[PDB]
DNA sequence: AGTAACCAATAAATGGTATTTAAAATGCAAATTATCAGGCGTACCCTCTTTGCGAATTCGCGGCAGCGG
């Protein structure tokens, strides 16, 4: 229920992703192949129980939550 | 005050094939205490004596026994 539970650090990169980041640039950026970039971001989708990012972007920013 | 599905394009849509990461936790077998379980010994003198009293008045039957011509 709670997203505190993963990292924060991973979080920040995550709101960086929702602000129009490329899996390519991430990678680059990241220091990982392109797979493990899409793992990660499918991870969150799951984690977040979420089927498209802007829901949870929006839901997020609306509260202020983090 | 606005028609398109044209053909490329964009990466996101997944759920699937693995060598990793070390931390944890989870088990594992030692050391190290308590406590239990056996053995021995005892120097005034003491000497068959306790029992069962009756698996309790059955009875009827059988037979293997000792005495006996």
């Amino acid at each position: 229920r709670d997203v505190n539970q993963l990292t924060p650090r991973e979080r920040d990169i995550l709101k960086l992703i929702a602000q129009g980041l490329p899996n390519k640039m991430i990678a680059r950026r990241l220091d990982i192949t392109e797979s493990t970039v899409k793992v990660h971001v499918k991870h969150m989708l799951k984690k977040m129980k979420l089927k498209s990012r802007v829901e949870a972007a929006v839901w997020v920013h609306q509260e202020r939550i983090f």
